[PDB]
């Protein structure tokens, strides 16, 4: 049907009543379509909450990772909530929010398999385009081969298939995916590769909407959403401390 791209300051989009939120549908638990094919994950529940506390009906567009902020930026969406790391290369091109959660990259490989970065030496590595696991995978010597996925699962399908070593993906996906495939005795994970702070983006110099998501934020970890959320989806609180 395609849409108007526009990036859009605070009050235009409070003039709409509606605000647009990209997000990627592929990354369990925190964005992806579940079993009746509707959008959904931790960050989509945020996202709603989010959009709710700023009196706004949110309207939700899934798209391939590797093209959200190219398409934030373009103006399809006024956020993302997607799982992107704060990066300095990535700060450049958008604005991140403050955090609306903290983990790490952590290396996965089969029994047996590959545990620290230096296991991985002339191993396959298979990790997601455009990802902070690409990029650090990118930077340990050594590696035979990056094996780069358009889609993180399918990395993990290949990890399982034996195509490559050792998947290197969020550390919240990765538990996830053994306990909901019962893969506790097939796949073992590993290292801690590095630890990221995780933050919705807005389009580079969209300050007004920028501070308006980062207030929102700041309401629902204070008026106990965000702690029922993170409860919902991980029996725990996520939040960076
Ligand atoms: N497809 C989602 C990737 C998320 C990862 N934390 C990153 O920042 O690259």
């Amino acid at each position: 049907g395609g849409s108007e791209f526009q990036v859009r300051s605070f009050e235009e989009i409070k003039r709409s009543g509606e605000i647009r939120i990209g997000t990627e549908g592929a990354f369990p638990p925190f964005n992806y379509f579940d079993e009746r094919n509707q959008l959904t994950g931790f960050e989509v529940d945020l996202g709603n909450a989010i959009a709710e506390r700023l009196g706004l009906k949110p309207r939700w567009i899934a798209q391939s990772f590797d093209t959200l902020l190219i398409q934030l930026n373009q103006g399809r969406f006024d956020f993302v909530i997607a799982s992107h790391g704060i990066t300095e290369e990535r700060a450049r091109a958008v604005d991140f929010t403050n955090p609306h959660y903290c983990t790490g990259g952590v290396i996965v490989s089969r029994k047996g398999g590959p545990r620290t970065a230096k296991d991985l030496q002339g191993k396959v590595v298979g990790v997601q385009v455009g990802t902070t696991y690409m990029e650090a995978a990118q930077k340990i010597p050594g590696i035979k081969e990056v094996r780069t996925y358009q889609r993180d699962p399918d990395a993990l399908q290949d990890l399982l298939a034996g195509r490559i070593d050792t998947w290197i993906t969020d550390r919240f996906v990765a538990k996830e995916a053994i306990k909901e495939r019962k893969l506790e005795n097939t796949l073992q994970v590993g290292e801690l590769v590095f630890q990221e702070r995780v933050a919705m983006a807005v389009a580079k110099g969209n300050k007004s909407l920028l501070d308006a998501l980062n207030r929102a934020l700041a309401e629902l970890m204070q008026d106990g959403t965000y702690a029922r959320i993170s409860q919902k989806w991980f029996g725990e609180d996520v939040r960076c401390k």
